[PDB]
């Protein structure tokens, strides 16, 4: 309840400067790379093998997986700078703008801007511009630059709306069998965005483009964590609202998806991260 995750737009220039600096440090130290690989590994871990579901996506573990993932990242920032916490990108408000790409999150002192269509959508502004920040491909080999291409996709010309987010918060069950991308009247499948996809979470990735367009390379873009911080806030808000609801499946789901299963690549369980306050953080909106 001490660490407070703030909205990006409420950040002081110094806070924004300190977040970036710490992320750059994690990168230099070789720590940042551990996160990208954990994510890649996870999406490759199929539950069960042959199934669509994996440890980190397309099933019930989606929400807790990333919560643990973000918890570990924040602790790592914290080891560098005890004053630094993970902010969130409230994409639903930016979506209200005439031109969302005009959001302050993309300023040169923070995330940097859109991709340069002359350099194949390589990002050349900001702290994470090519030549300042090295990227890795799916194979673990250098890929040579952050790429972004906002709203370029026919399927996802726009970010998700405030109404889209409110409509997910109305769903009663955390998830429903068969605990996959076809799960109906499920908050998890809804938020993840497979209901008439891409919506919500999935929709943000498609809208951002570049590495953020494809799962395995998503975290190469530091905006990945800001986005997942916002996703985690929505879940946390749901938990407050539907407080007689609990995680599902409690059992009989596939191994890795149940309440008390370890979440590959770690030993952490969904039970372990069910209460975010217990983890030592809370979002501003409280
Ligand atoms: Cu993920
Ligand atoms: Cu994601």
């Amino acid at each position: 309840k001490y660490r407070v995750r703030k909205n990006v737009l409420h950040l002081t220039d110094t806070e924004k400067r300190d977040f970036v600096r710490t992320v750059l440090i994690l990168k230099e130290k070789g720590i940042y790379d551990r996160y990208i690989a954990w994510h890649g590994a996870a999406g490759k871990f199929h539950t069960p093998p042959g199934s669509d579901r994996n440890a980190a996506h397309m099933s019930s573990a989606f929400l807790p997986w990333h919560r643990e993932y973000l918890l570990r990242f924040e602790r790592d920032l914290q080891s560098i700078n005890p004053e630094v916490t993970l902010p969130y990108w409230e994409w639903e408000t930016d979506a209200q703008m005439q031109d969302p790409s005009q959001s302050q999150i993309w300023s040169a002192d923070f995330m940097g801007g859109n991709g340069n269509p002359i350099k194949d959508f390589i990002v050349d502004t900001g702290p994470f511009a090519a030549g300042r920040w090295t990227t890795i491909d799916e194979q673990g080999n250098p890929s040579g630059g952050l790429k972004r291409n906002f709203g370029a996709t026919k399927e996802a010309p726009t970010l998700p709306t405030r109404d889209d987010v409110l409509n997910a918060l109305k769903i009663t069950q955390y998830d429903t069998p068969p605990w996959d991308m076809t799960s109906q009247n499920s908050f998890r499948n809804q938020l993840e965005g497979f209901i008439n996809g891409p919506q919500l979470h999935n929709r943000v990735h498609r809208w951002v483009g570049g590495q953020m367009g494809v799962g395995p390379t998503a975290p190469n873009d530091p905006v990945f964590f800001l986005h997942h911080a916002n996703v985690d806030r929505i879940w946390a808000v749901w938990q407050i609202i539907h407080r007689n609801q609990n995680y599902q499946p409690m059992k009989n789901g596939p191994f890795g998806q149940n309440f008390r299963d370890p979440m590959y690549p770690w030993n952490t369980t969904p039970e372990d991260v069910m209460n975010h306050r217990k983890l030592g953080y809370v979002y501003d909106i409280e």
